[PDB]
């Protein structure tokens, strides 16, 4: 069948994905913009994020329907038009690392966390990045190219010019770069290392939920012990055990009210006085009771909160994995596998369309597992 309708719902579907990355990646822009809860580090990279997600909308759409027509042009604005998006995907990735990282320092460092990462390294470290995209992803225009070889035959046929090519991605850019640079080194290595940061952050936040719980079992097991116990040194044993477990967690008005009266406690045992320690150490449950048991309940719904807002920041870098791979897989094919029967042209659109929807779905995620996104977009479509 003739081409242009094939081409036809192709072009068609990536205007569609256009047209959406545009919308819903604006509409993130707005709402950190807008809502001063939003105005976060975290958030800045997001908009970075969301930046890269634009400009495909703008750009590397335009661009991949353009080099699908295999139009006359200098090989070097070829190499342009063909390697713009790896600049947007790169972008991508040191965004996605980046807040994995930034997520780990808040579970790690909770303490330095507000002296460490500030607005201004993270506006000096996304405009690094930036450059970086693009040196990585413009490689091919550095001489990484197949502008040396153009394939003439192809030209001729084409009605090309003198000193042009026949515009297609794979006659222009090797594949040894995509493989081995682009995906191996650049993708694929990155993305491993955003697993390794979000193993260690579910980690840290699952060690830290534990040692809470841990404490407060510490605390309410040496009551027990102290109202059991016989004599002054039994008492003494399980208050000195709790005056090293309320240090740690305290590590205000509660706390310092709870190791007075485990000293009041213990001076009492140390005299020998057991029924003057033992009812000393009861007052202890008042204290537990309308302090160290709120303290206990905000440090786990700030840790719970930690831990959805990274599988949040997970589920983002899950589906940009999961959107990229199948073209670069089929890139380690067509490169591999001189023997196999290239992809055909139909699972190389639907391939590329994929990679393009990753564009589409970051607004949604946010949407759906953020709250203070979610309330700022209602009210930005409301108003
Ligand atoms: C990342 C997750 C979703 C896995 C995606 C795997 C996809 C990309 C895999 C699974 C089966 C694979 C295909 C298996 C067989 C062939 C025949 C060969 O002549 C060309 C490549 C081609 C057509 C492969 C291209 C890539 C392929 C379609
Ligand atoms: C953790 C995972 C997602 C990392 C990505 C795995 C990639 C690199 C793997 C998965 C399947 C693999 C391919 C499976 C089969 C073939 C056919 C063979 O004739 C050449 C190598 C080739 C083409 C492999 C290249 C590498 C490959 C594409
Ligand atoms: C999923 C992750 C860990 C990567 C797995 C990569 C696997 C699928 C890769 C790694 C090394 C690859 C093999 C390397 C060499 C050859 C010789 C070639 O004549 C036929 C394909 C064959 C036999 C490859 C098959 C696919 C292969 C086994
Ligand atoms: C949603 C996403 C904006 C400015 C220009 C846009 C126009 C861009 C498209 C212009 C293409 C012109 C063209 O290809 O002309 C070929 C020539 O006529 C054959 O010889
Ligand atoms: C030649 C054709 C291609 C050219 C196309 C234009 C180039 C676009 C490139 C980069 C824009 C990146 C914008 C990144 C925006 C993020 C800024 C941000 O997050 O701000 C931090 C805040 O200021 C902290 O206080
Ligand atoms: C913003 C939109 C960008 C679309 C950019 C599309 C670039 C269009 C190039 C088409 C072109 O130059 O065709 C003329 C001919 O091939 C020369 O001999
Ligand atoms: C980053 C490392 C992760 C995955 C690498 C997977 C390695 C895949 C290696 C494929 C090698 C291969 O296919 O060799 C066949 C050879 O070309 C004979 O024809
Ligand atoms: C089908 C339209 C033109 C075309 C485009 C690309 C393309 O954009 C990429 C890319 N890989 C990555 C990781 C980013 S972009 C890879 O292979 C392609 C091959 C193509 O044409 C073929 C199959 O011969
Ligand atoms: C997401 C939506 C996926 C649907 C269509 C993607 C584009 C498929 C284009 C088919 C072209 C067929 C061909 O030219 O051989
Ligand atoms: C295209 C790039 C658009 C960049 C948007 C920056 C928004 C500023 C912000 O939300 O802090
Ligand atoms: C919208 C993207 C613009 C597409 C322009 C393709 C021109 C190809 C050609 O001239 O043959
Ligand atoms: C709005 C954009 C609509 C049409 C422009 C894209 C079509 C450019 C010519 C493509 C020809 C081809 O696919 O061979
Ligand atoms: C904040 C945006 C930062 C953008 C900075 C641009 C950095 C450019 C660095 C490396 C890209 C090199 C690309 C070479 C283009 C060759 C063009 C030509 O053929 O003449
Ligand atoms: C750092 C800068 C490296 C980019 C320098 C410009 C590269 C131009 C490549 C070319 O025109 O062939
Ligand atoms: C590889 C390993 C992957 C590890 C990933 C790490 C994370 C864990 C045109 C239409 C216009 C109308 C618009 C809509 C109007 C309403
Ligand atoms: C719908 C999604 C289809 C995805 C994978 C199916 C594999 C397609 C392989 C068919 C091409 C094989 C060939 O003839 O070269
Ligand atoms: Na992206």
């Amino acid at each position: 069948a003739p081409p242009i309708m094939g081409s036809s719902v192709y072009i068609t579907v990536e205007l569609a994905i256009a047209v959406l990355a545009i919308l819903g990646n604006v509409l993130v822009c707005w709402a950190v913009w807008l809502n001063s809860n939003l105005q976060n580090v975290t958030n800045y990279f997001v908009v970075s994020l969301a930046a890269a997600d634009i400009l495909v909308g703008v750009l590397a759409i335009p661009f991949a329907i353009t080099i699908s027509t295999g139009f006359c042009a200098a090989c070097h604005g070829c190499l342009f038009i063909a390697c713009f998006v790896l600049v947007l995907a790169q972008s991508s990735i040191f965004s996605l690392l980046a807040i994995a990282i930034d997520r780990y320092i808040a579970i790690a460092i909770p303490l330095r966390y507000n002296g460490l990462v500030t607005g201004t390294r993270a506006a000096g470290i996304i405009a690094i990045c930036w450059v970086l995209s693009f040196a990585i992803g413009l490689t091919p225009m550095l001489g990484w190219n197949n502008c040396g070889q153009p394939k003439e035959g192809k030209a001729h046929s084409q009605g090309c010019g003198e000193g042009q090519v026949a515009c297609l991605f794979e006659d222009v850019v090797p594949m040894n770069y995509m493989v081995y640079f682009n995906f191996f080194a650049c993708v694929l290595v990155p993305l491993l290392l955003m697993l390794g940061v979000y193993l260690r952050i579910f980690a840290a936040a699952r060690r830290q939920l534990a040692d809470l719980e841990d404490n407060w079992e510490t605390l309410n097991d040496n009551l027990k012990v102290i109202e059991k116990a016989d004599n002054a040194a039994q008492v003494k044993d399980a208050l000195t055990k709790m005056r090293a477990a309320a240090l740690d967690a305290q590590k205000r008005h509660g706390f310092d009210i709870l190791v007075g009266q485990i000293d009041d406690a213990l001076k009492l045992a140390n005299e020998g006085k057991v029924k003057e320690a033992q009812a000393a150490a009861e007052q202890l449950k008042t204290t537990r009771n309308a302090y160290i048991q709120k303290y206990l309940e905000r440090a786990r719904s700030t840790l719970q909160k930690e831990v959805h807002a990274a599988k949040s920041a997970a589920i983002i870098a899950g589906l940009f994995a999961l959107c990229w791979l199948p073209l670069h897989i089929i890139n380690c094919f067509t490169f591999f596998c001189p023997d196999c029967s290239h992809a055909p042209l139909w699972l190389m659109y639907l391939a590329i369309v994929l990679a393009h929807t990753n564009s589409v779905v970051n607004p949604f995620i946010y949407a759906y597992r953020i709250r203070e996104f979610r309330q700022t977009f209602r009210k930005i479509i409301r108003s």
